[PDB]
């Protein structure tokens, strides 16, 4: 059966590439996944990793982890119940988590039945040649063959997975994908990584422990959160401190072991160990890349494992592209889905487009969040002669009042000091994910920082702070930090 | 014989806009500067203070109650998330609300009390001011002009900076209503209200009197027309309405208070004009806010009052006597904070600076702190399609996902945009849900940049946001051709 487009994997990326291929252009496309809903045994799903084990269910997860503060917090705004009844029920989270993740399974299977040359196949799909897509019952290419899709054109969109380090008793640890469905909340968990999956996880388990519960992060280098603010990297840090998580810097799990009541022992490298209920690896994601067969046509890729692509999303194969989490460069849904409607663009319309990986604002659900855009001072420093860095930090009155004293505000903006040019925006607090988009709009209209403190500020919000920063804190020359220029 | 002082620059009035102009002037330009002020602190008798409506009795402790009003929510929101806890022991302790804001507004008027003592040509003066001629600001004890003088401070230059103050309806019985001023300090939360009024002012307080009511409690809140929150999007009217009717708020609208009465046991009884009556604790007048302009005694000077009441300004905030300037409420346009600093610091770049700036007027950036809350910047669409022949309309209305497993269905975010479809120019962003307020901030920037739809859609989204929406919008809903709605173009 012959199609103009087939899509191995039906996730931010392969959706988009589809509906766009088959809406817009009116082509023949075929879609594969391994699953039509969520969960064990291959977690993601039609609607891909964000929808079924990723930035929904998360979302939904950190929501149910912030009524722990909201409950505290309401205190100081008069609100008064018995503290001792309070009690935080994980199996609920889970089956309205899960509700919520099969209505979006449900609702996309409509959507292949109701759209006119978008057809879904279940199964594994890999590369038999240039142009035939082999559908197989499982990932075992001795597997029974389900279907030979002829494709004009292939796109691989088949996502990342879990990196699991290789140290003796990785097998007693779990990855975000088993995090989703734990029957009860670990009243003891270590979430590895200093990324933004262990950062959110340890702010979930924080919420839902049982009593006398402890979540401990450990990261093996210095400060969590590599690639984000420094202050804000600090501030984190703080503030999961404040609301009870253990954070371990310079540590690194060297082996796992069975405990003979079904805890983990874990040794660190240092020697150190700990006892804990659940050990969630969230070190990384590395591109799914060994079930696709792709040395059957020599699909070539990067020496980190990511499948190699030009800007537009092309192979080394003709009539081969690749996108989303197995290019193996930002890891974001929304980045996927712009690369997929750029590739289908590209191919199918008269309109050759790129992806522009520059200025895509992000988020990181920590309580409070991380909302940025744009470059860091420290990688702006080294591209420009003269950075300026604003900074705006204070408690919210509100948090005077709920007692959270601890939940500083950062704000700060790294600007081209030659010119004005907002070069970056990051934002620690309540909001800071919804307040950095439209400034991910801003950075594409060349904004100064004379175009935010001229604009009217909405009062009052922790926004406005942006629309008020005139003076700079302090500048890089040359590439070198100092208050004053030199 | 106690001496005159005198002063580059007198401003009467220590608010949003008169604290802007007087700090600008005296630590930018090194300019001495009179602030004129009623009360260094909040609350009875004079209400507002040093520091403005605002941090006394406007957004600061409005935001604040409103903060306090959302745990409602979060409370009965929380079960769904697998939250429990004794929900027959959930008490709402409005005095502690009221104590906590109270000291919160005290901090920033001890705060500015300091700046004051501190910054050398910046000089704070407790009483009335009013203009007895072009040079000279007298400060009496009250607002009488009869009352004793306590200074003469001579001025080059004079800032009228007074705000507003609310209006209240010559209706039988308006000595037994209340304005937003006694609401702050309302000893016990009402068990019956009724708020008067389809401004932000009345919805943000039914919202707060609804959170904070003792049980068997209800919330009334009545306008005279057929729609509350003239000016917002008719979209966010219509849904903020259901919202409030959702949440246990009772809207009369079509409905105005004749007269009110006491019952013999001290509840207020209201009689509507068409006949209807209700019976409640409080009646807060929210009907709108009138320019101070009475006790400035402008006759002194000849300065111009507009037909509406505002003090008349050019857009360099001047007035027809050419050293007096007007900024903020009491010139009777947009009644917001950031606007009245905006206009204080053009007017001292402009007056003391020599780079003259003129405050725009037009996309700016605002909120109403309903619950969940509206954000908006720039035109609404019926505006739009007086003005521009082709106006196109970008909506995305849905149940956020959280609110399927909270119960609070009824919660439904609206984003809108509004172009002009002949260039994609945004004319207009209006948002309802959650965020919003801190979402519409840099859409002020974006519409100051002039942004077009594509600048929006090219955007890459923050997923999951409700804000991703505003990037997410290629195709119009609908569109306005010489001012008529359609579903498509001819
Ligand atoms: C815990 C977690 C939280 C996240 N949170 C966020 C967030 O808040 N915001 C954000 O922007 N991003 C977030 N991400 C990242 C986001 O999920 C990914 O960047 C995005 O899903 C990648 O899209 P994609 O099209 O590359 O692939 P995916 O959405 O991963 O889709 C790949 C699909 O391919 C299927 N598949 C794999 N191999 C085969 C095969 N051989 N044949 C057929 N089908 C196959 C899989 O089942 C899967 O459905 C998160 C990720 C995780 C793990
Ligand atoms: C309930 C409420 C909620 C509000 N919420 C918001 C909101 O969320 N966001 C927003 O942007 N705006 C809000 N506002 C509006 C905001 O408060 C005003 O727009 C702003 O305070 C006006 O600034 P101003 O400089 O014109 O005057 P003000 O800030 O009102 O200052 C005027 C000052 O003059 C003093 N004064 C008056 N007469 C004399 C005299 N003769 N001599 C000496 N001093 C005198 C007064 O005591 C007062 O302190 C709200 C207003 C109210 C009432
Ligand atoms: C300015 N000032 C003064 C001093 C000096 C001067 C004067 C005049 C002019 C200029 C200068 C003020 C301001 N600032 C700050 O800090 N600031 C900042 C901050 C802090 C905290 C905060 C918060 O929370 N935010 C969020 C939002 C909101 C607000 C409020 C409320 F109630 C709720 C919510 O925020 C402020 C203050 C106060 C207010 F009311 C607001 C804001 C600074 C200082
Ligand atoms: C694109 N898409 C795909 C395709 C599909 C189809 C089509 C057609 C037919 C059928 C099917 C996606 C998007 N959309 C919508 O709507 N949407 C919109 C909405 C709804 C709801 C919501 C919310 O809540 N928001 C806020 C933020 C968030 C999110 C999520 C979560 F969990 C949290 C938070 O949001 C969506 C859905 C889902 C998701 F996950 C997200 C979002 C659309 C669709």
């Amino acid at each position: 059966k012959a199609f103009d487009l087939v899509v191995i994997g039906a996730g931010s990326g392969g959706l988009e590439a589809g509906w766009n291929a088959a809406t817009l252009y009116g082509k023949r496309v075929a879609v594969v996944d391994v699953q039509t809903s969520h969960g064990p045994p291959f977690y993601a799903a039609l609607g891909g990793t964000c929808v079924n084990v990723g930035c929904v269910p998360k979302k939904l997860m950190v929501t149910g982890a912030q009524y722990m503060d909201h409950l505290r917090e309401s205190a100081g705004f008069g609100w008064e119940f018995d503290g001792s009844s309070v009690k935080a029920n994980w199996k609920k989270l889970i089956a309205a988590k899960n509700e919520a993740v099969l209505d979006i399974n449900k609702s996309y299977e409509g959507m292949f039945n109701d759209t006119e040359g978008l057809d879904f196949f279940l199964g594994w799909g890999s590369l038999e040649s240039k142009n035939v897509v082999v559908v197989r019952e499982t990932a075992d290419p001795k597997s029974a063959v389900k279907e030979r899709l002829q494709a004009d054109h292939i796109l691989l969109a088949t996502g990342s997975w879990p990196q699991m380090p290789a140290i003796p008793g990785i097998e007693h640890c779990i990855s975000s994908n088993e995090a989703f469905y734990l029957p009860e909340p670990p009243r003891r968990v270590l979430t590895v990584g200093g990324g933004f999956i262990s950062v959110e996880f340890a702010g979930i388990f924080n919420a839902y422990k049982p009593p006398g519960g402890k979540v401990t992060l450990c990261y093996r280098n210095n400060l969590i959160l590599r690639g984000f603010d420094e202050t804000i990297r600090e501030e984190v840090t703080k503030q999961l401190t404040a609301n009870g998580i253990e954070i371990m810097t310079n540590e690194n799990p060297a082996k796992v072991s069975l405990n003979t009541d079904g805890s983990k022992h874990v040794t660190f490298e240092s020697g150190k160990t700990l006892d804990v209920d659940v050990v969630m690896m969230a070190i990384g994601r590395i591109p799914r890349t060994n079930d696709l067969q792709l040395g059957n046509v020599g699909v070539k890729l990067t020496p980190k494992g990511g499948v190699q692509v030009d800007e537009f999303s092309r192979t080394n194969v003709p009539n081969i592209y690749a996108i989303g989490d197995i290019t193996d460069r930002l890891m974001l849904t929304p980045v996927a889905i712009n690369e997929g409607a750029a590739l289908v663009d590209t191919v199918f319309g008269n309109k050759p487009r790129k992806t522009d990986h520059t200025r895509v604002a992000s988020a990181v659900f920590s309580i409070p969040p991380i909302g940025t855009c744009g470059l860091i001072e420290e990688v702006a420093a080294k591209e420009f002669e003269k950075v300026a860095v604003y900074m705006s930090s204070f408690t919210p009155l509100m948090h005077n009042i709920s007692g959270s004293k601890y939940k500083k505000f950062v704000a700060k903006i790294v600007t081209n000091h030659s010119d004005g040019t907002v070069l970056g925006v990051h934002l620690l607090g309540d909001g800071a994910p919804e307040i950095i988009q439209a400034v991910g709009v801003c950075l594409r209209l060349n904004a100064k920082i004379s175009d935010f403190y001229n604009t009217i500020g909405v009062h009052p919000t922790s926004a406005e702070e942006l629309c008020s920063m005139r003076t700079p804190s302090y500048y890089y020359v040359k590439g070198e930090k100092m208050e004053k220029l030199p």
